[PDB]
């Protein structure tokens, strides 16, 4: 399937134990896609002071369209030193490894895979 319905646990930035996916744009996108498939991916909602507490490169989920079965259609965009690899809509948040942090909410997304 080109799209996959996922429910992403929303984590508080200060609870996050593994603050990024790796050390290159290509690696973080690779790793983010693998974690999304494996159900080991969390979402941090971006506000003032969140991104400096996480590790670059960042992986964003961005709205790709204006929402089947409650699932917002999203795609992945990476960012390193203020340059983004991908073009998409509004940020729903920044992806991180999920290693058992207690979420505050769930974000239903349809991921272009």
């Amino acid at each position: 399937k080109t799209h996959v319905q996922l429910s992403l646990p929303v984590l508080q930035v200060r609870d996050v134990l593994v603050r990024g996916f790796g050390d290159s744009v290509e690696e973080v996108l690779s790793e983010a896609r693998q974690h999304l498939k494996d159900g080991t991916c969390g979402l941090v909602e971006v506000e003032k002071g969140v991104l400096p507490q996480l590790e670059q490169p960042y992986v964003f989920i961005k709205r790709s369209d204006a929402a089947p079965h409650g699932h917002v259609m999203v795609e992945l965009v990476a960012e390193l030193e203020g340059i983004q690899y991908g073009r998409s809509g509004e940020t729903l948040g920044v992806l991180v490894p999920h290693v058992g942090e207690i979420p505050v909410a769930y974000r239903k997304v349809l991921l272009r895979k």
